[PDB]
């Protein structure tokens, strides 16, 4: 495809759901050959894994002396649109969850894009490759196009569940919304995070109970958020990729453990 901006300067704002302060973005049109970067403070951080400053529950870039967390939403949904050039200004200390889904940003972001002059050149992963850690495990292999797969073990009523992505399918995943159980609360909490997160923006689950009087948006919704997590910390590699995707039990420190392994290899 195309390499990919957006036509006009789009904004968005929020409260962060980690954060809990209110946050504001200016996503801007740039260039070929730009990537996607994030701007705060004067600096600019890119959207890459060499900038990655934490990956416990949020993949948090900063460069510099300034932060930014929680970047696997938007950064999810740019992969997915295939935006290739833009600067993401943040006022403030961490990109809004919104609905906890990636849908605002998708529906806004999808009828402003401006197709450019150059091919993307593609991250394409050459050859199988297996990361572990503590009974969690991410392979990925060649695809010529981008598949994904997340297959869950959940500790209460939902059990074992999988979904795959697959191209065209991008409807299925950017609705799927952030998740947690009450169990975790007090952990997040204690660890100084969560301090956003409500039943306005987070599905949350106990071991038999579904907190969200609206209940779930799809019987597998953690799944296709985890799916769409790991599209955007796979962002990380500085290209839209194409490869196949399996990953069983990660979270965002082992999609960054396999983002940083892929990178070595073939650079
Ligand atoms: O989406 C992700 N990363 O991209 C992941 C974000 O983690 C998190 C996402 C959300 C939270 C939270 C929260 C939270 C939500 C609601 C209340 C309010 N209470 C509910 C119980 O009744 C009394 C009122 C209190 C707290 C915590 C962590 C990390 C990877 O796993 C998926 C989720
Ligand atoms: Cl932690
Ligand atoms: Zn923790
Ligand atoms: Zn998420």
């Amino acid at each position: 495809g195309l390499e990919k901006t957006v036509k006009e300067k789009l904004s968005f704002e929020g409260v962060g759901i980690h954060t809990g302060e209110y946050s504001k973005l200016i996503i801007h049109p740039e260039k070929e050959g730009t990537g996607i970067r994030f701007f705060k403070n004067g600096v600019y951080i890119p959207a890459r894994h060499e900038f990655v400053v934490h990956t416990n529950h949020s993949t948090d870039l900063g460069f510099k002396g300034q932060r930014i967390k929680t970047v696997e939403h938007i950064l999810s949904v740019l992969h997915l649109l295939e935006i290739t050039n833009v600067t993401i200004e943040v006022i403030g200390n961490e990109i809004p969850i919104l609905d906890g889904s990636g849908w605002e940003f998708y529906e806004a972001i999808r009828k402003n894009i401006l197709n450019q002059n150059r091919e993307i050149d593609y991250f394409v992963v050459e050859e199988p490759i297996i990361v572990e850690d503590e009974g969690r495990l991410i392979k990925a292999e060649p695809s010529d196009t981008l598949e994904v797969t997340y297959e869950g073990e959940f500790k209460n009523f939902l059990g074992r569940q999988k979904f795959t992505f697959v191209e065209g399918n991008e409807e299925e995943i950017v609705l799927a919304r952030t998740f947690a159980f009450d169990w975790e609360i007090e952990h997040i909490k204690k660890v100084g995070l969560g301090k956003g997160g409500s039943l306005k923006n987070t599905l949350v689950l106990g071991k038999d109970k579904v907190y969200n009087p609206e209940g779930l948006r799809y019987e597998n919704e953690p799944v296709r958020h985890k799916v769409f997590d790991l599209i955007g910390d796979l962002y990380l590699l500085g290209s839209p990729v194409k490869g196949k995707f399996y990953s069983f039990r990660g979270g965002h420190s082992l999609n960054v453990k396999l983002v940083k392994e892929l990178a070595k290899k073939q650079k």
